[PDB]
């Protein structure tokens, strides 16, 4: 019924993009029984904007394909005038929370559709330049590690098992054991200040373990510490406490902050981004599946969530192993990494320029090991990632330290374009990964058994 | 496979509840093809706790009914030791974000189920007493309005149309026009500091409109102002600016703060709750449908979201018209209101005591009017609600002020247990609501035409 | 030399005051050898404003009396255009820090005077209405105590001895012992989180002592807890921690916050005033003597410091016993109390209206006891003060609880206009104060020995 | 009377220092008539500590010289057990405010002395390591300027005249004019957000002037922007706003923050130090004369104030021209610079180690010019200072840009150990400073007229 006002299917998407005055959003939408696709689409545009000088700022349906997705619905595109979006009193920037409240707010509760899912969105220059974006990313880690800041490459990481329940001294010992070979360690997403492992007991022991490993290896080590909380004053207290403990050893810039960004919401990410901009903001997505799982016809696709994380200021975020590990996996998920790290990236429906906004670094995890990293790097096109390997490190038959080394050595091998089996003859930890995971070696490198003994 | 460790189906739920040492959660879960219900359930418990002294804090599957929901899956219940939950350094309280990250975190991304949905949860005394809870609710509005703080009753509200796009002077004029009869006005959820209606232009005009209406009517008026932002410093700036503008007229405690709590996340709600505890925190759910819509097999049921909002400190939150307005509606949704406002409430799977935690006030909206309010009150059992009526107020044939009066008069009629038609003979605005909405009057009060002329 | 620009002795002070566009300041100034009084005065005006459209905002010397103070110098008055003063981005209010930086900033370091002291200042309406002012004062304590909020009267307090060094349990015990008779207890100004009495050990014991005393007496008790710190995040952590501990007993609004406002500076007072406005801000002046002692020819007179404390938002501040206790004392210091608590007050050089800005409550201390309070009240004209008595309470021969009662009973006696000796016959604790301090009784009430036995 | 408890003149200062368990303070004190020097000294120790397990933490008088200062009093030294000092809940560090409240708090108001002045103090290692200290100093400016971070040398600055009153466009133009030759510009201490030059009008113009000057010169420029306020939320708003405006040109790390630290107090400095640690904190002392002027027998000597500023985290602070400019001046004030910038420094009574705490950079100002800088550098021993020259820059007969160059060229000449007159033959701006200030050239370089024409 509102299609006359809130729909203009004669608008051309290219004119909307070249004009630079609209945010565009593509959705998958399924009309409820009795309702027409255009009528529901126009209703969505109204609910997502002026709900009805007002004409100039109406959101407009400009494209529909009612049959695009068969029994899962059709394609819907809406243009949002940039004047709809809010501005901080302090710095005039757009809140992410506010943008979300328009393009995916009340329209998620409507009764005249059976599903409404964001697939992609386009931000014009005037909007992109008005979000925080990241302040820190892997480039700052490369600097702390003594690497080039251009293509400093791969950072070998792990997660400690059991992920929750270890008392303070056993946790610090596991950190030390790995840091004798590996580089990066993170808290588990709900590991913080439980009574059985209080923050102010475990953090001093971890700082001491870092110092010991660094003195014994001569190599710099990194720790990502959970500061998740609801209250900004608490997250400030956690971060300041942690940085001061690491500062007692000269290692304050070896600390990253883990923030469970989905369960805090954008406001919690913004607390860390604004108060601690120069501390790497490690965005943990725990819980995001409720919003982004393909099993839901609501919410948004993972690529959209990635774009929003970069705008909020994530220094790094989990992306996935892209079919080379042990999760949901296709080599074609590389677009999630590209959209996070490149200055420009083609998305499923919109080409996105980032106009110099800093990259968000992909954090790879999901049953990866040294043998698998070669194919993973080759598919991605680079190795500028952080990688947490649970079994790929502690599952090394020579121990977690050897596991960590075997991961670094996988990066060297790829970087050199060397033959993995020939490379292994001169690099023991990589060679011993073949024996640690021979099911994978038999597959990827048939013949290794004879060539390596 | 992990069922031996992470499942104990011999545990009795009543023993877990009477013991007071576990949070319990009920889920609807559908196993993926090839996986057994118990195996997946145990995997969920592991992923949601210790991921594997550790045995004492494992989450445990204690009840399953694999066929409870037919093709939508089965019922799964998990017990979480209270020792799993985090504690603020500052005040030892539990973060809501953290609790969410365990009971509905990584388990939302697992590949061995086709759906995992929270239906209800149980907090024992030791946990309930360790959340913020609300600091302010309708009782504080009753005080400002000169009402009894016991059963002060109904607050007549409206929303301004168009909800977004009005320039500052037309918006303030609409506020004045309604406040000559009604009491409560709110911003629209994305209405804030747009260039076409800057905060520092519209807020002074609204404060002036309140003052004028209060001087002309002798009655106190209320305004709920949007302070949504990502950054705590910005939300502080907005709130302090707004309170100071209303303070210039002596009306600072006539201000409530609207916070789009789903798109800010719990951290944004906590900013308002901690910095502005004595300013009514009006929680707007815009976007929550992605998490709570019944169209998704992920996320959580609305009742769970309501419980979480109270723990975070919402002073009020939208619940719905419960089948008496024009939305998704059943009289049985009254449990959402009861769980928000009562000191104790039976939920779908767990009885919940709140141990003196303040109520969160239901904010009713969705095509309500004066005629309909009688049946709505009778079903709910009380009228201690805030109610925003768009058409029920501005749709009054005598204008928004008359509409607002007709809503108050509906409360009086119910409160008096009077016959609505007899009551209308002595209350003109209520009587004129019959003519404003005669389709409803013909239905609810057949005969009114003759008795009222 | 700059007298032609920065001096206009033809300006009339009454015209400057009635115009409402200037802050005026009176100083005592002593020229250095070789310099003329007017030349130095004009230099001060230049240094305190434009240092030289600029003419419209120059500060102007409008009155001088070179011989007013003999060998201590002369009188100097300067008019500051209100346009010179700063405005917060957030709420447009004047920072106290900024105002201080102009009227008493670089002019304190000049080499062409041997002394420059602020004696008084005048704020016009447009400025007074643009400072924070207090949010809380004794009226809020009266409410918590179940008193009338009009002239609720005297609050009997004490300080614990030794003021610093008591371990947590002995300190809480002393609090309990006094609270069985008295009402108000404060931390000592440097008593906070020392290793020998950690905050998180002593505060729970004090909260428990309050609860016990309140259950046993049926009377409400008050505690003023030190939250002094440099860092706003720490002061927030302290205040939230303390309020939560008292909230466990339902006594959160029985807490006041002590802030060492001179050593934090105005910024620290503002942290408490903005974050915790509804918690009584007990301003402790420790260290102010460097700025306000009459032994210095620099700085400002105590009356000026009092005015600044009210503008910053002190709920109460120490004033002194005004010659009725054991300190620097003259009955004429009552102007310090009047300037803090009245809506209008004559100062030494300027009449000051406060335009409804809340009172700052006088906190009396300095060797007062029940016998002395009568004359003190009569001189002041009221008893709306908080009073901490060290010896007047614990020095009671029947103990601190009896001492506290004897102080309340002194207020009752004055309030009743009763004869103190006749009153004592029917009030045992007051009567026993005569025996506790007979040197004072012999003086003030000759004959008591016979009439009371 | 309390000398038996609070005095132990048999203690040896060297034992107290080598033990590392006491802060020591030296004072000048004058007893009031009738009081003995030791009795008053012991009273001061009591008032400054336990006011009376308590014995172990008493402050102790360990040295007195009653005649040390003739009619100005005698010397008094007091030892403070480190256990007396407070600890943040967050990071366990000592608040400066709290330390001040003990060693120079209530003892400033006592009636049994006619003066009590801090001359020096000693912090042992355990205390020094427990203060914030600076996070940023001139080394970070050297990095932004492309200089070595070791001895990067002199930064040529100016102040704009008139210091207060310029509208936004004329102020930005003056900044541009100077930046074509000079490097560093600062706001005046009370210049901020006045109605005649609003922050959000002038700051964008200054950022644009920086960009233009940098594009035209190819050299990096620096601006120190006033963020002084009482309220931490306002100072955050100012700083974030300013950094974002400079970030629009890629110049966010070209910004320093000016904080009027005396009138905000330590709490305001801490806000900037904690929220903006990596932005150079330019501490402006406006008003400190009330506390540190030698005309007062109260307060503290400038050297003490300098030590406190470093502990609070000042990146730089004004010291003075040390007799080479036009102020209070003696070459021997170089100790103020040495105590701020060295890792170890002898003070008037105590040798102070800083244990790696970052330097606070001296900011030199007070009628300096290029000719005078040579002798100033030679006396100081280095040129690692920031220098604001009002007349030494704009007073150059060829303009402010030429003036700024002449200052840089003075540094080069000193650095080269070259003869100033010979150097001038090959450096025009330096040569033209001789003509700009020939009174100084005739004095310092007799003969220049003939050698340079």
């Amino acid at each position: 019924d509102q299609s006359n006002r809130y729909a203009n299917l004669d608008l051309k998407e290219e004119d909307l993009i070249n004009g630079g005055r609209h945010m565009l959003v593509a959705y998958r939408m399924k009309p409820a029984p009795g309702y027409g696709f255009l009528e529901v689409a126009a209703h969505i545009a109204a609910e997502s904007s002026t709900g009805t000088f007002t004409r100039g700022v109406d959101a407009l349906v400009y494209e529909i394909d009612e049959t695009a997705f068969g029994d899962q619905g059709g394609l819907l595109k809406i243009a949002y005038p940039v004047e709809l979006f809010d501005h901080n009193l302090i710095d005039d920037k757009h809140p992410v929370s506010h943008m979300w409240s328009l393009v995916l707010g009340n329209n998620q509760g409507m009764g005249d559709h059976l599903g409404l899912r964001m697939l992609d969105f386009y931000l014009p220059e005037v909007m992109v330049r008005n979000f925080d974006g990241p302040a820190t990313n892997i480039e700052d880690m490369w600097r702390v590690l003594g690497r080039p800041t251009k293509d400093g490459g791969y950072i070998a990481g792990t997660i400690i098992k059991p992920k929750l329940g270890l008392r303070p001294e056993p946790f610090a010992k596991a950190c030390y054991d790995f840091w004798l070979g590996g580089t990066f360690i993170k808290n588990d997403e709900p590991q913080a200040n439980q009574t059985f492992a209080p923050m102010k007991k475990v953090i001093p022991l971890v700082a001491e373990a870092m110092d010991r490993a660094q003195q014994e290896t001569g190599e710099a080590k990194l720790f990502s510490a959970n500061i998740t909380a609801d209250f900004f004053g608490e997250m400030i207290a956690r971060g300041e406490y942690i940085l001061n403990e690491f500062a007692k050893y000269g290692n304050e810039d070896h600390v990253a902050f883990l923030v469970d960004g989905f369960v805090t919401g954008p406001a919690g990410v913004a607390t860390a981004r604004h108060y601690f901009p120069k501390t790497f903001l490690h965005f943990h997505r725990a819980g995001h599946g409720a919003l982004t799982s393909y099993k839901s016809p609501m919410g948004m696709d993972p690529l959209c969530y990635m774009k929003l994380a970069r705008l909020q200021g994530a220094s790094g975020i989990h992306t996935g192993t892209m079919g080379y590990g042990k999760m949901e996996g296709h080599s074609d998920e590389r677009v999630l990494a590209y959209m996070l790290e490149r200055d420009e990236c083609q998305g499923p429906y919109f080409y996105q320029k980032w106009y110099g906004m800093k990259a968000t670094t992909p954090i790879i995890s999901g049953g990866m090991n040294a043998l698998r990293l070669i194919g993973f790097f080759e598919n991605l096109g680079h190795a500028n990632v952080i990688n947490t390997c649970g079994g790929g490190s502690f599952g090394h038959i020579d121990g977690p330290a050897a596991g960590g080394k075997s991961l670094d050595q996988a990066y060297q091998c790829w970087k050199e374009g060397a033959d993995p089996i020939e490379f292994a003859k001169e690099h023991k930890e990589f060679a011993r990964a073949f024996e640690s995971f021979p099911w994978d070696a038999d597959k990827l490198f048939p013949g290794w058994r004879e060539k390596l003994g």
